[PDB]
């Protein structure tokens, strides 16, 4: 029955706070002016840094340690990726998908992960795996609010009943509308399969994410389709824009003339760089472009713009253990983000700015917010990128939800010495 | 006293197998049936992985830990690095300079990193940091092998009394001779700089690791002159090109002609991926190449290429805890070196490769050789990278010098459950 969490640095912020919890809740926020003693009912941060929960954006839980099976993705290519998920995806079964979501799914809550956005592949007659998903959602509420995107991955108007697939996905509950433009066999069919994407969100009051010019073609600019319509209906908030690797190899005049509208259209954008750099540039030879959206631009414009892991052990990625600051690592390195302030602020591209893409109504350390929050053994944000630090204590609705203790590492010099890599 | 190492794992080798110890060294190594039994004098490597010590066959412990100190490399880049680095070099003590090499091997040590090759800025009248180095090398000699290499950051021939310098460096006793043709006024200057490192070379009977064309032109070529010169003295096995970097930028047919020579010459190539991504592609616009070396040819083509971590905290890179694998998962990424085969044996990129870079005489898991060797707790190289797994053990002349108990992560679900990100 946790009353307090003490001894808290906040971002942005000096010194240590206490943070007074009611009811599930945060009734009030108290700088300290010294470190608090420890007490019954109250959590001592220990001059960690304290968050709201960590993010995912963007993954896909339906295709989750599925690598290798019953190949592999031999070229590293979204386009290989899709043709060996389209041989997994013959195979699937409701309990299949439902404990590799539930493995990846305890990865992410061990992670301090509260909010998570899943893909689902619904250009499938059976729909399985979003029949499982739903399921999982259900399930997994208590630790994570899972929200399901009706992910049409062959298409809308390329594949059989695409349209009526992907609205019937939307009639048993998926939250978010999503599209892949560059996937359709025609620019004509990506541009009309977007109208086709809105008119549902509309038509349900559902979110829309688009796996967006997913691609190294310079030619593919669905984006300001997506934003154009977005900013139409006035519903930017509600409209996320995932990958976007195109751009980066986009003229820099139209990326300018681009960048007026994506301002203008509230639209969010999700890169993914543990996926960005691997499958991206696959088709140069040498030099190798990085392939990732233009971050640091859409950041100094402020468009918001977060990262997401993307695939955990599958036929688009063989790695991951679903780690925010490990992607957020990559994305600093790859995007060039390395000044220590952009260091320091990158928990924003896995905390704040991933809960705008998702529209999330109860996120943030503010009092009347739901007690969600975790605990970093690290100074700021830079300290936790650095040292990649695991999460010491997640809670939410008041209460620990998962817990790290962490690893203790000596040498064996003259005398024993503790290492614990800080400076 | 340790007697025996049990139930190991062995990179490309099926089972279990025993290390047998006698003397500080191995005398044996046997291969098991099944798990065996603990018992006193046996350190159990509970079919953990067991390999040689990670080397880090590239670091500049002599401006690490001054990152910021006076002022920040705004741009990012190599040219501003090193201007950054002249304003402290002009504030060097030996002590303070003993004081952070030291902070930084301790995380190597506790990184079961065993062998470090630094490079040490001899473009000083004062040689400050060296002197200061060669004592480090003797204080943590029980512990690491350091090779010291006398590197002229401000050229050779384009610095004041820069070749006199270099030979007081060698005869002192820096272990290896450096350059850096790219940053010479003149590419002749760079050529004939080239000659004199290898003249001094031979003179001092030492090794030679040249900072060889690091940087994003597609006219520095002075790679070539290394491989040559080592031919014609038949002295491959001792020759390192460190970074190569501008190879990212060559035309193919260029490339073809010359990985014949690179073969021939018999000369070592290492990578620095965490450095090398942020301070390459930083003159393009978009798209930006990736800027590492030709990595994944040179493995297909049998030259010995390696990865180093470069600079922890310092002009060059704000990041680090001077991990290896760290460094290699950036590299795998990066470099799109991403098959299963090719992540699982990379490991070799931070251990074999990296110990012939050093042209070690004493290494590897093999009867007669030292007991130097570590324990990660992983099932091979694909899971120890994956999960970025601490050395759960590292033993030098059979004792143990660095130890790390695991973290233990527990999630609350309607049970505890512990979470080791396993499948
Ligand atoms: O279309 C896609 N499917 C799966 C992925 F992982 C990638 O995000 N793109
Ligand atoms: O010339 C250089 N000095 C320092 C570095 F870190 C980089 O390796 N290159
Ligand atoms: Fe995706
Ligand atoms: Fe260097």
């Amino acid at each position: 029955a946790l009353q307090t969490i003490i001894n808290a640095r906040l971002p942005g912020e000096e010194g240590l706070w206490q943070i007074h919890l009611q009811d599930g809740k945060i009734s009030a926020i108290d700088a300290q002016s010294g470190v608090m003693p420890i007490t019954e009912n109250s959590l001592d941060a220990e001059q960690g840094l304290v968050i709201p929960p960590f993010v995912e954006p963007h993954i896909h839980l339906d295709t989750t340690q599925t690598a290798g099976q019953p190949n592999w993705n031999q070229s590293g290519t979204l386009f290989e990726g899709i043709e060996r998920w389209a041989e997994r995806k013959a195979l699937l079964t409701h309990d299949d998908v439902k404990q590799r979501a539930w493995q990846t799914l305890k990865w992410q809550i061990a992670n301090g992960i509260q909010h998570v956005r899943t893909h689902v592949d619904v250009s499938d007659a059976t729909l399985t795996a979003l029949k499982a998903m739903l399921e999982v959602k259900q399930e997994v509420a208590p630790w994570i609010d899972l929200q399901i995107v009706a992910f049409p991955q062959e298409g809308i108007l390329s594949y059989p009943n695409g349209e009526a697939l992907l609205e019937e996905a939307l009639r048993l509950g998926a939250d978010v509308v999503g599209a892949i433009p560059h996937f359709e066999f025609t620019r004509e069919y990506g541009v009309e399969s977007l109208h086709k994407t809105f008119a549902l969100a509309q038509k349900y009051d559902r979110l829309i994410d688009v796996h967006c010019d997913e691609i190294d073609d310079e030619q593919s600019r669905f984006v300001e389709t997506v934003a154009a319509l977005a900013h139409h209906e006035g519903m930017g908030a509600r409209v996320t824009a995932s990958h976007t690797t195109a751009m980066h190899s986009y003229n820099g005049a139209y990326t300018s003339r681009l960048f007026r509208l994506l301002k203008m259209s509230g639209i969010n954008f999700v890169a993914n760089p543990l996926v960005n750099i691997h499958l991206q540039g696959r088709f140069d030879t040498y030099p190798k472009r990085r392939g990732i959206t233009r971050v640091k631009e859409m950041l100094e414009s402020g468009i918001n713009v977060c990262f997401g892991h993307d695939a955990v052990f599958d036929p688009w990625y063989p790695l991951g253990t679903a780690n925010m600051l490990q992607v957020l690592h990559m994305g600093l390195h790859v995007c060039q983000l390395m000044g220590y302030g952009q260091i320091n602020d990158g928990l924003n591209l896995i905390t704040h700015h991933s809960a705008r893409t998702l529209n999330l109504q109860d996120y943030g350390i503010a009092a009347g917010n739901s007690a969600n929050l975790i605990i970093l053994p690290a100074e700021n944000g830079f300290d936790a990128l650095r040292r990649q630090v695991p999460v010491r204590y997640s809670v939410r609705g008041g209460k620990v939800i998962a817990s790290t203790q962490p690893a203790q590492t000596t040498v064996y010099l003259e005398q024993p010495e503790a290492i614990d890599y800080k400076r």
